[PDB]
DNA sequence: TTTTTTTTTTT
């Protein structure tokens, strides 16, 4: 009844930690594929009698705790007689710096595996090795040692008795969080419309393994339906670790509040916001001797927390001198629900790899604002290289031996990127350019020893820079496949070389497959097929949920006059009368355009008082603006389809009773979205609804949704564009709307 | 045939 299930690598991660951050070797831009390749050629010098790939799995009884481990070596069989167990691992330090014990946690690993494997074969003796490689040179070093079955059981058993510590408040922690689960109840008086089915569809989604697509409209309560049944499932043992994912760091106030609520209940949880490195900075002197206090930390807040948040984790981390950002990411092992922004789960280079890369736990990702993650998801996979900063960066160089040989490969970059555009403005390729990667690689090599010995250097933070690009450019180019292209602009004095992810569904796919259970759920979610195929779901559920609102409370009308870009100077006029009138009703009214060019241009001929949108806003002026809504004021508003003021706002009552739309949200045609649209087009799609009418709709969708916000606002909707009885937009409308 | 605004976490 005392049971613990942990990875090996997270038991020598917690039990062998010592010293200082930067001791540690971190490479987050690391060619996985590339690495892949080199593992496979290792194994393939392998014999018939070596298997690769092997599981170890070990129950161990210590302290009245059964500890469940398990491994995976990278090969295992009998060599010289002796029956040896290799484990392959990349590194970035040089090959003479490696030897017996020079990685700690490495050496523990290998000597669990030998444990496991020696007491289930009667071994006696075991040769453990490591093999090193380097994927950016293919260069291999090996190290072969023997063990004796007795040394391993007394390594293994040291390890636990280090980990005790935390397995003890982990057990205790599970059997009460179980209790209070199974006792909760829903923290309303009752169930609102559709509260019953959702939930229900989110709790049989967790428990069977599906992902769940979920379009709700505002009033449904998305965040408990949602997180209830999720942390039910979590009581009955059906999953182990929820995420909460985030497009915006407003919406993670949501999820703490509804867990605030249960605790209040008696809900017994322990949940971790993750904050961005440069927001929970307190004030580096941390990082000397962090591995060494980390824990004691871990410990304290473990016991004596629950719902931690940016303010806690800030006290902890100044308390015990460690970094706030490794504080987090740490505990966030040791927490059951993880608040955090999608990157963390679907971005290349700054994902949890502790969790999404060999998953050994349950996971279920609640997905907020799912709409967002299609752009998104397209920028994490997409980068460019600048030839201006380049050259800048040369500039700075002062001819210096070690600088000269960096210049030169920065100058190799810079020209392949000027051969590559043919003195076109814009120019197009299928495939990654295999001499671009290659002088990427050997200037970060050549800048590598510099930036360890030169930072008194002035312009170290240039160089720096240029590092971090090219580091970035080659780990996105990792992903390069069929639904990536080139894209090379020349243009404002500059070439800019761009690898453009067209589609992520493949890549999103194969991460989703590493989750137990996925809920992708927002507003406007439609169609939900088109927004299932380009994040990844191929088998899938999908629940539509309307307004839960009375239909007498909203009028919509909508108005037949040409947007088309031909016709604006033409129509300006008739906007201009609409919206002349649209100010004489009562209340406050936002109306929504789809470009800042066409707004100026309707504010111009429109002879009354009316509050614009600038591009640029601090947040005290979005305040200030929100402000200035009153419950007695008579403003009209200005605003741009899909920007800050299309989502978010709570105007409810009688701070707005009138939104106005003018376009159907037609992304403005461009090379971006015509490469999209020739992408999806050979791929048996729609392009021009995936690439423009699908995201321009949803943008409508969520403008409109400013104005019903509760069961008592009342409102009128003017939907302006003579394709709003057009298909296929009529069809994209909310059936409210039409 | 069709005409854009803007968040996030990374050295
Ligand atoms: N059954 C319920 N009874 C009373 N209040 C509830 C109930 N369910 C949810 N709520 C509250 O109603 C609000 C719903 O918030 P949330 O789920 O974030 O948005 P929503 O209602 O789905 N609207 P939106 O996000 O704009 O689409 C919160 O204040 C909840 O605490
Ligand atoms: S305390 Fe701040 S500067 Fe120091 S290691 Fe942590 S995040 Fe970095």
């Amino acid at each position: 009844k005392k049971e613990i299930k942990l990875s090996v690598r997270d038991l020598v991660e917690y039990t062998e930690r010592s010293g200082d951050i930067d001791d540690r070797f971190r490479n987050v831009f690391d060619r996985a594929k590339e690495g892949q390749k080199i593992h496979k050629m290792i194994q393939k010098e392998y014999d018939i009698g070596f298997l690769p790939e092997v599981t170890l799995k070990n129950t161990t009884l210590y302290k009245s705790v059964n500890y469940i481990v398990e491994g995976r070596a990278a090969g295992i069989g009998i060599k010289n007689g002796k029956t040896l167990i290799d484990e392959i691992k990349s590194t970035t330090r040089d090959l003479e710096e490696l030897e017996y014990n020079s990685n700690k946690y490495h050496w523990a690993q290998v000597k669990c595996y030998g444990y496991f494997y020696t007491l289930d074969n009667d071994l006696e003796d075991i040769d453990l090795q490591l093999t090193y490689y380097q994927t950016d040179t293919k260069k291999i070093k090996f190290i072969r040692q023997n063990f004796t079955f007795e040394e391993l059981k007394e390594f293994y058993f040291s390890l636990l008795e280090k980990y005790s510590v935390f397995t003890e408040l982990i057990t205790q922690h599970i059997k009460k969080r179980d209790e209070s689960i199974q006792n909760l109840s829903f923290p309303y008086p009752a169930f609102r419309a559709g509260q019953k089915y959702l939930s229900q569809n989110v709790y049989s989604a967790t428990k069977q393994g599906v992902d769940l697509m979920v379009e709700a409209a505002t009033g449904i309560g998305k965040t408990i339906s949602t997180l209830f049944p999720s942390i039910k499932a979590m009581g009955e043992d059906l999953t182990d670790k929820i995420f909460y994912l985030t497009a915006k760091s407003t919406l993670k106030k949501a999820c703490n509040d509804q867990l605030y609520l249960m605790k209040q209940k008696g809900l017994i949880i322990k949940s971790v916001e993750i904050i961005a490195k440069n927001k929970v900075c307190i004030n580096c002197e941390f990082a000397k001797g962090h591995y060494d206090r980390v824990n004691k930390c871990i410990l304290d807040m473990l016991e004596n927390g629950d719902i931690i948040v940016e303010e806690i984790i800030k006290k902890y981390a100044f308390k015990y001198r460690v970094c706030p950002l490794e504080l987090e990411l740490d505990l966030s092992n040791f927490c059951d629900i993880v608040i955090c922004d999608y990157n963390y789960v679907f971005d290349p280079v700054v994902y949890l790899k502790r969790f999404f890369e060999v998953p050994y736990l349950r996971m279920s990702l609640l997905v907020d604002e799912a709409h967002n993650l299609v752009s998104r998801g397209r920028d994490m996979y997409s980068y460019s290289l600048s030839f201006n900063q380049l050259m800048d960066c040369c500039d700075e160089l002062v001819d210096e031996k070690k600088e000269l040989k960096i210049k030169r490969n920065l100058k190799k970059i810079a020209q392949q990127i000027k051969d590559e555009a043919l003195g076109k403005p814009v120019n197009t390729y299928e495939d990654l350019s295999v001499d671009l990667i290659d002088y990427c690689v050997r200037c970060k090599e050549s800048m590598t020893k510099f930036l360890v010995e030169e930072k008194d250097k002035p312009y170290y933070d240039k160089v720096l820079d240029v590092y971090f690009e090219i580091n970035k450019f080659l780990k996105i180019s990792d992903f390069y496949d069929d639904s990536f292209v080139t894209l090379i602009k020349s243009e404002n004095d500059d070439v800019i070389y761009n690898i453009m992810c067209l589609n992520t569904h493949n890549i999103f796919k194969n991460l989703l497959k590493k989750c137990k259970s996925n809920v992708f759920f927002s507003a406007t979610l439609s169609p939900m097929t088109y927004f299932a195929d380009v994040l990844g779901l191929e088998k899938f559920y999908n629940i539509r949920l309307e307004s839960p609102f009375p239909k007498e409370n909203l009028k919509v009308n909508h108005i037949n006059i040409s947007t088309r870009f031909k016709d604006r100077e033409d129509t300006k006029y008739k906007i201009a009368e609409i919206l002349r009138k649209i100010n004489e009703k009562p209340g406050n009214k936002l109306i929504f355009f789809p470009s800042y060019s066409y707004l100026e241009s309707v504010y111009e001929i429109c002879d009354f008082d009316i509050l614009t949108q600038e591009r640029t806003l601090t947040d005290m002026e979005r305040l200030e603006f929100l402000s200035q809504f009153t419950t007695s004021s008579n403003i009209m508003a200005f605003c741009v389809l899909g920007g800050v003021f299309s989502e978010g706002v709570d105007l409810s009552g009688d701070r707005l009773n009138t939104v106005g739309i003018i376009s159907v949200g037609l992304p403005g045609i461009s090379v971006e979205n015509d490469l999209i649209k020739k992408y999806f087009d050979e791929n048996g799609k729609n392009g021009f609804d995936y690439a423009y009418v699908y995201p321009g709709m949803n943008k409508v969708h969520q403008a409109g949704g400013r104005l019903i916000r509760t069961d008592t606002d009342t409102g009128e909707l003017f939907l302006i564009d003579d394709r709003f009885d057009s298909y296929p937009y009529k069809s994209l409308l909310p059936n409210s709307w039409k």
